[PDB]
């Protein structure tokens, strides 16, 4: 049932620590590794920076010939001697606050202009930003691979070396997220043209979907600038699809090259997106990897969790991310490839007592393995740091291997995980609620994000009122998912793309946060789900358009729904809850023939109905709410209770969060106090009186 | 030397609690007032909502004829019976999470289009957002004042009523700021044209400053859209100067109207700007009040502090805000008109143990009075809540008057205040460091802010590289001021506008965070400061332009500086500190003439010097740093120590914050732990005392003599 790492044919909790040999005095390599093993960690993880080892063109030092900290071979030997497995990350990009993001200075100086990512005017975006599919870039990457990959191949577990996994590059696409800028390198744009011809076949077909007036594919230009027309939206939508395919073409080239060295170990990639201690943008970054995840069952994506603190302000972020990755990557364990230990930023403190609670919360929230990033602080050699001499602060170990406050917290958590892993890894939560993940709402990193200064997507110019990023961040991520977690209702997430109806029948309710657009396949899926006996909760809009903003009213028609969109006060009443604040003046007002009205505008127009369709049940709310009042928690609670869903426990203090994880034999109850208040409470199934410190936890075991 | 409130010729710490009579069962008003008085509070504060009392047009209820909680008159009488003084706040705007921000529904339905704030297209920005000088808006406002002001006048302290203070309107500009758009209403555009004609006299003089080619003032239009030319920047700069006059005209009209009722009590206004628990934009909002604070010595501005939590992430916001209000309003005590109690937002928790530390930190940080907002929870009657039925959570009292967890925290703090106020209010911190506040850098709410929808200002298009909002947010507010507080160096802030040289000579160092532009008056002031014996630290730029981006090289010439601007690595070395990360590739490279070079680029070019000039000292760094690395604290520490400034205490844990306040009689040592760590440390005045402090907690030590 559960997915988990395995060691010696038994469940294994992967405990890795990140230790950058190239940033640590080599006299202290053994001490760092011993102190890491002594916490109960089983694995160590590092970058192998191209710039650090190809010191000049075709001059490689992996043995400390030119700098003792270039002795990669010795570091691998010490990992083996100190009984740690090793994760290696040879790039070619490593980021990691390393100058030029790990690319050699000599390479960036030598590359032709056409090897760089270019803006729409043919100017170099950044002196350290190559075009991923540049011939010259891949030729040099391949020569780096020809030197580092034989070493990695020799030192795999197979050959009783320590190497058990390898990351390909680092956060593919990250520079487009950070800048909001696409690569317009003509070679990229040629691949985009081929993608469009492949997709539409004829200019007439393209013109019919986009409402363009092209005489041929020769008329077609890559989109740029603000979206003013529905045709611009269409072109940008497909440009996002193209980048997902392009990142798959890149990682496939690296993967096939790596496999040519007989490297048969597990391959990895990593997903960023936390900002200022919350992760509502991370699902957008998950969505950039949609094509890789479809085409590579053998590449495990892990999460980069950067909470910064642990409170009710961010309690919901890690769980939502873990659940969305599980939806998109069901056949691999959910693990944190970069699991905050200390802080990248001196002024952004990472307290041991916060991170200890985050580590236990992560267990509650289904994490199956993690890599403490950074377990060991580093000192940048020889000028090579982008930001200062020091790499991370408040780590488990400083760069000199001094133990810091976090060390004892990691040892304590690791001791618990080792004691419990055989049973804990085989537990799941009993979710009766399923929440739909509609990937096209997330396809906006070039047009609408938390990092994009000037928004290119303004849906009011397109004749729309529900912005997909507002919906996915405030109505879904910070709204419904935060509210369910706060109310201690389990949910699962499901990827609606190519979704199997049979998997939806497990759940008592499916929740769909819908904008005005949804593709035919998803409208058909939801239609069949209800007609066959499913209970659907759908808000804030019945969709009437497809992904290209062309008419598509399958779900509306199948469900017998009629509506007019009308302006009214932001507040509605719903299920007898007065003064429910909603996001929009515009609301769907429903015809109530064969329906039960359950929500009303200030002038008593019907903005929500319940209906029986076939064997199933529909609840439609023509208004948007997230979680910004107690009325929103009341409404989510009432909606869940329509299908008689119960929490696992009665807990006397509603502001205690709990997670019950179970299998046939074992139950774990995780109690999490995300508040600056000592809380005393009691619990029972739906003597037993417990006190939890501020920003703390308690784990109870029950035998069944 | 300290400014503080006075009652009967003695220092008085103003302790107010906000209690909304209109959101509380009137049978429980007395119980709320008694429980507030029992915390040691002396004052209660409330809005008087126009929508609540003018129930239809020209139908007024202040006596509970139509709803018991419209009985304002009984609430005033109960304040008197329960020995609480009263602050009243009749609007016209109140915000207060009240439908339509407090304006009557009947009003917003009746007003014509011209009464609203409009975008550059002519469209209504928000259906509750009026244009302040709208003739129609002011006519209805005056009719509301005609009914509420006689009541306020009758119940003033001078007539043995409880009313001691009144707020005019609420956070002027806040509704516009939150909308993310500026007001292009036609009353506004016409007043702007009069403003420009009065400022420049002839189109030729305007053209000489802006480098424009207008044939007449009739050709000049209110600036709109993005700044592409230095002349666009000039137009928007005057547009900012115009809005500061516009807000002064609004408050002036309200004040003159109020005074006509024989209302002689203290008038107030309240300052917005906290966002998600920090206040880096608050200085922008306070700068919009520049002309009010110059023209109205009798209107006391107070701060609206909304920390939400109390940690290292926002520790510097309240002190920086308190210091900037003191700079703009040096003749009145620094007070919080709204001092967070509970939370306005159910999903944004406010923990008693956080706010108790915030209260003590506020005392350390020089606060002289406050109004706990909200002391009492409310329930909206009759659907009046903007966002739900309940008004505030985790307050001192719930709407029923039950004590909640915060009540005992507020009683504890108030007890310490009442025991100590006679001495505590008279205490000062010994500030050897003065930081300059250059208001023009803040004048960007039309073009560049955290809330503005459209970024109109891109300095690179103007041939500049130092953005005034980046400088004031990251180099000054989150950088220098955060760094000085973290290092436990006391600083004062001084407004450079019409600044007296004698008010700068008391300090060992003056720190100026400078862009490439600075007016001739300020360039001249700083020149005289150093020539006369001042010690000046100036970065990241010697300015070479004035506020209209025209040539002004006064300070460069007076300091005998030559420089070229050159691109290099972000990293520099400064005072032997290697790998100091700086914000820009571009840096100032100084000639070494008659100077000591103290900072170097990766190509070892000189990007900082120190020199002696007349009787004074100059330290110039041609690179920008805030506080985003440990090297930045090292660099600030090195700079402070150039003039042998010392901390007041040796403390064994550098992450403990302290403030020493003293007068002739008493010394108070405030220790603040903004970190989630139980800390045990020792200290001594610069045999050591040992202290253990809880996470997110505080200690106060009083010493006699």
């Amino acid at each position: 049932s559960e997915k988990y790492f395995v060691k010696n044919g038994q469940p294994h909790f992967l405990i890795s620590g990140e230790v950058h040999y190239f940033r640590i005095n080599p006299k202290l390599w053994r001490n760092h590794l011993q102190l890491l093993k002594q916490t109960g960690a089983d694995t160590v993880s590092t970058y192998i920076p191209w710039d650090w080892h190809e010191i000049e063109e075709d001059d490689f030092d992996f043995e400390g010939k030119t700098h003792p900290a270039r002795n990669l071979i010795r570091f691998i030997k010490l990992c083996k001697e100190e009984n740690l497995d090793l994760i290696v990350k040879p790039g070619p990009y490593i980021l990691a606050e390393y100058e030029n993001q790990g690319l050699p200075s000599w390479l960036l100086k030598k590359l032709s202009k056409n090897a760089f990512a270019l803006d729409e005017n043919g100017n170099v975006i950044s002196p350290d930003l190559v075009s991923y599919l540049s011939d010259e870039f891949l030729e040099y990457t391949f020569k780096w691979y020809d030197k580092v990959m034989p070493i990695i191949s020799k030192h795999q577990k197979e050959h009783y070396g320590p190497i058990t996994m390898m990351q390909l590059c680092n956060e593919i696409g990250v520079f487009q997220w950070l800048s909001g800028k696409s690569d317009y390198n003509p070679k990229v744009i040629n691949l985009y043209k081929e993608f469009i011809i492949q997709r539409y076949k004829t200019i007439e077909k393209l013109n019919s979907v986009y409402s363009t007036n092209y005489n041929s594919f020769d008329d077609l230009k890559a989109p740029s600038g603000k979206i003013k027309l529905r045709s611009d939206y269409c072109a940008y939508f497909d440009f996002h699809l193209f980048f997902r395919e392009y990142y798959n073409k890149y990682i496939s080239i690296l993967k096939n090259k790596i496999r040519s060295f007989g490297i048969n170990i597990k391959l990895t990639h990593n997903i960023p997106g936390w900002i200022y201690g919350n992760a509502s943008e991370l699902p957008m970054l998950i969505s950039t990897y949609s094509e890789i995840m479809k085409n590579h069952p053998d590449i495990i994506f892990g999460l980069d969790h950067i909470p910064e603190f642990v409170s009710f302000r961010n309690a919901h972020s890690d769980l939502a991310c873990n659940k969305i990755l599980e939806a998109m990557q069901p056949e691999a364990p959910v693990w944190a490839a970069e699991f905050q230990a200390g802080t990248r930023e001196h002024h952004v403190k990472a307290y041991a007592k916060d991170l200890e609670t985050f580590y236990i919360a992560s267990l509650a929230h289904g994490i199956k393995g993690f890599n403490y990033y950074m377990f060991s602080q580093g000192i940048n050699p020889e000028g090579k740091g982008f930001y200062g001499k020091t790499f991370y602060f408040q780590t488990a170990l400083d760069a000199a291997s001094n133990k810091l406050a976090l060390y004892d917290s990691i040892k304590k958590v690791n001791r618990f995980i080792r004691k419990e892993q055989k049973d804990l890894l085989r537990t799941n939560v009993n979710s009766e609620i399923c929440v739909g993940f509609y990937k096209p709402y997330f396809f906006t990193e070039l047009i609408s994000s938390q990092l994009l200064k000037e928004k290119k997507l303004n849906v009011e110019e397109l004749g729309l009122y529900i912005d997909p990023r507002f919906l996915r961040e405030e109505i879904l991520f910070n709204g419904l998912l935060r509210g369910l977690q706060t109310l201690n209702y389990n949910y699962d997430v499901v990827d609606l793309e190519n979704c199997d109806l049979k998997s939806l029948t497990a759940y008592k309710q499916l929740w769909i946060t819908s904008a005005e657009f949804m593709d035919a396949e998803t409208q058909n899926l939801l239609s069949e789900f209800v007609l066959n006996g499913g209970n659907l909760i759908l808000y804030p809009a019945v969709p009437t358009l497809d992904n290209y903003l062309n008419r598509c009213e399958i779900l509306k028609n199948n469900f017998g729904i009629e509506f007019i969109t009308k302006d009214s006060s932001h507040k509605v009443s719903a299920f007898g809850i007065e003064d429910v604040f909603t996001a929009f003046s515009k609301k769907q007002i429903y015809n109530d023939t064969n329906s039960k009205p359950i929500a009303f505008t200030q002038e008593n127009e019907i903005c929500g109905i319940r209906k029986k369709i076939g064997k199933g049940e529909l609840t439609i709310l023509g208004f948007a709410f997230g979680y910004t009042s107690d009325e929103h928690l009341e409404l989510i609670d009432k909606l869940v209770k329509l299908n008689k869903i119960k929490r696992e426990l009665f807990v006397s203090d509603k502001d205690i969060q709990f997670v019950v994880r179970e299998n046939n034999k074992s139950r774990y109850i995780f109690f999490l106090n995300y508040h600056n208040e000592r809380k005393t409470f009691n619990y029972r199934k739906s003597s037993e009186e417990i006190s939890i410190a501020p920003f703390s936890y308690k784990v109870i075991k029950e035998n069944k």
